[PDB]
């Protein structure tokens, strides 16, 4: 199975090609994931200068195959069983009273590395809004992802809202819609509707001078 591929620690590579209101940028991240515990540790760097959007707005874009599925749903794991060929992840993220992100990612194995490679296009943003004006605090409000099977496209989908805290004020909404389809031709486990639960912690590397995000995550899956 692609499940046997996650029994130990797996190195993770993340590459992102971004373009928001014509402001172009690149992000690289790397670290590792342990699906036995559902733990992820990654460090991201904006490889092109200052990031033109706040780091928290990118978190959901920057590998749900690392979630710990307990043994009573080891069959409900679309993400793991799609490997090594992998899966496509697509989202549109609407920032309320502001622009939106469109993302297309391919998540697959390359050698023994789990690679998440992303293109992101952001359109119609306010240049002094909460996003391009860098007005969001550096923290994270996790939300549970209710993952629904989609027998039509042989994949999964989900829809959820993330809350971003606004410096000097209230909360900025990020309305997420997601669909994943497998890249291979082989059969794939179309799960029953279950939950992913995440806790993200964001921090900084004191010896890192480039614009960057250190990210630690714990995630696993639940039924009902």
């Amino acid at each position: 199975k692609g499940e046997e591929l996650f029994t130990g620690v797996v190195p993770i590579l993340v590459e992102l090609d971004g373009d928001v209101n014509g402001h172009k940028f690149s992000v690289s991240g790397e670290g590792e994931g342990d699906a036995t515990y559902g733990k992820l540790t990654l460090k991201f760097i904006c490889t092109t200068g200052k990031l033109p959007v706040p780091w928290p707005t990118l978190v959901t874009t920057l590998v749900q195959c690392f979630s710990r599925y307990p043994d009573h749903m080891k069959r409900h794991d679309f993400f793991k069983s799609a490997m090594p060929e992998g899966y496509v992840q697509e989202r549109t993220i609407f920032f309320k009273d502001d622009g939106n992100y469109k993302t297309r990612a391919e998540v697959k194995f390359e050698g023994d590395t789990l690679v998440n490679r992303i293109e992101l296009k952001g359109i119609d943003f306010k240049e002094d809004g909460n996003i391009l004006g860098h007005k969001l605090e550096y923290n994270y409000n996790d939300h549970q992802v209710y993952i629904m099977a989609d027998k039509q496209k042989n994949g999964i989908k989900a829809n959820f809202k993330i809350r971003h805290n606004i410096e000097d004020g209230g909360v900025q909404l990020a309305d997420h819609y997601q669909q994943n389809t497998p890249i291979g031709d082989g059969p794939v486990l179309l799960p029953d509707n279950h939950y992913l639960f995440t806790t993200s912690t964001l921090s900084k590397d004191p010896n890192e001078k480039r614009d960057h995000m250190v990210l630690l995550e714990f995630v696993t899956a639940a039924g009902i």
